[PDB]
């Protein structure tokens, strides 16, 4: 997979724009329950063993594969052009919507007060790759009984192993590995990016725990992420496909009853790519 | 529009100064004006639906600045800006007559909690994307703030809790675009620069800086700043600085004004 | 004033040292009657009925000094090029055993000085330009005592003074006289001054401060010019509120610390 | 004496590994107790003197020695080639797992609410060296009776001194030194890196105390730590051994009863080494 | 006058030391009270005036003078850089001190947290100190701690709540100068470098870093480090890391030792 020179010429640079809507558990706006689109259901400890969480309570990674302009007339040549992602402008959309402290069923911060704003657990990541993101499985509790389904979601450790989790899945088990190849099917609480692979991807992420911790976010269209590695090489899109992945949990909606649901926001991407000779 | 060379000469540079007063809900000091720079009391009803009043919807400030007329032609290019939140010091006041106390015999709870800060400099209106916390929120009809129902010509659906590419607007009117409804559209705004932050929480400290030594460069990666179409410079902002906590337990958001000093140069364009 | 070249010669550079003591409300230590509360306010409380009629002891104000510089005289002016500045006495805030300190819980230590912080300093060749803006326009500040928006306008504040009112302007020409809660630096003026500040609200928010004698602030603008001292006077201004003293009864007073300055100045030709 | 970097073909090599946390329950393989793998047991003040902590409540450092390819045919020569560690990409794995706020026995934040997220005390460090990490002993309370090493306990200050601790071990006792040469046997609360030694190691660490303090962690495969010193020399691997140490405490699991247990996450390393001539 | 840096074979030396914290119980070698070494006694507002704090409740600065090899227009050692580290940070993960107050019933102990104070100084003479106290009516013990009364020879007046030019001392004795009374004097200390911070609050997270890759450069703006008068290097510090919370509700401040490795070079001076 030898990288040669950057292609020179007129249309050697292109731009790819897209947005990814969050997949928090209620993943569709088009259902007769869709009122909770971009939210989970109510998150509660069961109180007895074992936990059997519902799919609505399992926020999942967003992913899209973007098809790119075909570059090579004869694909049997050793030396071909490939799209190389060199930079990205990315932004969490709808941040301002979180100033709303008057949702009708918001728990009031104290008697007669404004609602507790969306706050608490945050998880924020994005990835740009020339192939699916590689995932490592690890869970808080190996005894958790994740939903078994027939329609390909959610995919968890039991799904990939073809057998029950054992205690080692609370740590790093090299067999618990997957590719982020489907939108809204790989739960955040089960899968993280695999740092031992992903040579052809760049990812950036953070978590914030706490129950009412401030959600603190910036947005600016002046911010650019360079996607080049130390050798000056960005992700190379094999099969003329650009993989874009993300997750943006922005906190809890505090309901009057005391119930709490996690909330997510969409993410925008503008990826600059260039043509690169490879061998 | 292809960008040519920067113009050289004696009157090549100019500086535009302005301030923008906050539009929190009570938007005029010349009327109920006692609550100017504040909302009314923000309070989840406990029952459905939510029908917020106009006084409870903080909105973006905006001004179009007419620039000296110039005229393949010359356009004004915004190259840098000094901007500052004005009146930050007023927030040390912990003795508002009706301020809720931190405890018995204590000082008032200081303005703190939800902050939202943004400013934009552009050569056309700021492009907005609509997204709401709850699509069932019934905003007042435009007679009146502009919201998603106004632009769509029909009610919101669940998709307006996410990114609906139809929910788009332009920031063309001062005090009319609710902050909780509209955010800068990153898919557009090629000819504007915007910078913003949010801080959620109820008594989360308000932490702000001020200095006249701080400059924001508005040039893009190619060395080109926003280009002022029809000789109009668009200046937009929002500066929510937290809640005024009242004795009863009621709470209102508060805003502060923003000052701008924009440096512009003449630029040949085709 | 057109700025020419930096003067060359043996004694073209001078250094100015000073400290400013905080003006928190009880502004003097020399009153045998009430100076125990020097560097603090009195007890800050919401009145519970309208209007607020705050006392002078509850209005922290800016510190100011004009420093006389050597007479030089198209003429020469002193140009401030850098400053080393420090909040003095930061270590005193480890004391959690003030005799009347509200305890964190039963048998525990005192609540340390914490909560509202406001820190700013300014160096200029003339008084700092101030913009007026208050939380509540119906506040009835003491008559001139402190100089407030009502003082400069010669009439009662109106709602517009809760936002930016271009008539609500003053110069910081008097020590301990301009209430911090009324006045902020005017960013529309102050071309011949450099100012830096911040605020932190919240009731018990940690007071977090640094101090080092290795930190210099460069005062030159984007054109390599520092403030130029009109009539050979250097103006230094600051405020350093460091949080609340929490008292047993529930009462709370604001506290401030002093600030030190070492300003480096050079001679500059101007026209 | 350090001489010149070796110029040649296979002059650079990469070493990949992960270390699973040793929080107290250190094996996933034990017949009965292993469900608490990556956790401590319940942490409690005894209420009477002295503290007599159990193994399971004493998080320890992770460590591995990695065998490097043999470089010298003749080991008698004055001048030899050694592996020199020059950079490392390291990442805490499984960070996303901490969004789980529905552990079956999770203490709620309030009635009907979600579980208190894993939060509070954090401790994070990693070290890359050419020899075992040098340790310095210091404890909160010198009267603490750690389980005896001979009884199958961890190695602590008493172990190294051959006698009981005295009040001076609440400060810096220059005789309370050890080397990190054993996985999950040196307690974090007893041993910190020794700054008076470790010339042939690079270490980086932080603590965060408080009970429900947000756990704030980042992850990216774009972040590289440079291991070179001020003279441009990285750790030199004695006996062809690369020493890799870490500790990643990420907070408390809050249980319904009020009981609390600390939790850790695994850490991944990718160390780049080059060949170096040494006299 | 500072001349040229000495060139030659043995011109650079390294000085290594550590300093144990002087929180109040200053010695590990006492009959029955050393169990609290590196801590204060219990800190408690009396509820009546005046405060009469005990020496066990007054954390003080650590200081050492290191003798450097003799050299003698003369040569002097010049401190050019330091690696410094707070040792024992990992010990603070212990949430099971036998008498630790719980966060809630059945819970773990409240971790060491709250007030932090961190400072270090390297110089060629003793650090210059400025006196300032929260409460000038505080009755400190006589000499033993050295406080403002000791140095003035008369009672503190209200001015000592601010900056009193007469309230000055030199940090010449280990564990004798209370932190709550003395801070580094910025009006002197030309021949020292000092770096410090405070963090207030009762349960504020203790957030500390440690790494053997961090170096502080000690040279001033002219490239000159502290010059060691009479071949003596002065090293001073303080590291309060927060409170130990006891079951009863009582609280003690706690400190940690600090390590130093100073690089010095020979410098010609007239
Ligand atoms: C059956 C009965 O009533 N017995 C009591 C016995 O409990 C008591 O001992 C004291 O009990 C209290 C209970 O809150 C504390 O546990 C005392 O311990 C501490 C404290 O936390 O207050 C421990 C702390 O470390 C000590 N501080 C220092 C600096 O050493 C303090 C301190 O010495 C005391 O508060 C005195 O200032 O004590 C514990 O001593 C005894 C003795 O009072 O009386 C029996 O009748
Ligand atoms: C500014 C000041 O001196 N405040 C003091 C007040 C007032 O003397 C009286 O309340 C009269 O208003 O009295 C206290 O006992 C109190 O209530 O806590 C102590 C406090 O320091
Ligand atoms: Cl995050
Ligand atoms: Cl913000
Ligand atoms: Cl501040
Ligand atoms: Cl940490
Ligand atoms: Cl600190």
């Amino acid at each position: 997979v030898e990288v040669l020179s950057v292609v020179t010429g007129e249309d050697s640079i292109t731009q790819i724009e897209l947005y990814l809507n969050p997949r928090m558990g209620v993943n569709s706006p088009d259902l007769p329950t869709s009122n909770w689109y971009t939210y989970t259901y109510d998150l509660q400890p069961k109180g007895s063993s074992p936990d059997q969480p519902i799919k609505e309570n399992l926020p999942a990674y967003s992913v899209a594969r973007v098809s790119l302009p075909m570059l090579n007339e004869d694909i049997t040549c050793d030396t071909l052009q490939m799209w190389e992602a060199i930079s990205v402008k990315t932004e969490v959309v709808g941040i301002s919507s979180l100033i709303n402290v008057h949702y009708w069923d918001m728990k009031r911060v104290h008697d007669y007060g404004a609602g507790i704003p969306v706050s608490g657990v945050n998880y924020h990541m994005f990835a740009i790759g020339g192939e699916p993101l590689d995932l490592q499985g690890l869970v808080l509790d190996y005894q958790t009984q994740y939903p078994k389904t027939t329609n390909g979601g959610p995919i968890t450790i039991e799904t990939v192993l073809g057998r029950k989790m054992t205690p080692k899945n609370q740590g790093l088990d090299p067999q618990a590995k997957a590719k982020l190849d489907k939108d809204g099917n790989y739960p955040i609480e089960v899968w993280c990016p695999d740092p031992s692979k992903n040579e052809n991807s760049r990812y950036y992420g953070s978590i914030q725990t706490g129950s009412q911790t401030p959600t603190v976010l910036q947005f600016s269209n002046t911010l650019t992420t360079v996607l080049l590695d130390e050798n000056g090489v960005g992700p190379l899109c094999k099969g003329d496909g650009l993989f874009i992945s993300c997750a943006d949990i922005v906190g809890f909606l505090f309901k009057t009853s005391g119930k709490m649901a996690l909330h997510g926001l969409p993410r925008y991407f503008n990826v600059t790519l260039r043509k690169r000779w490879v061998k």
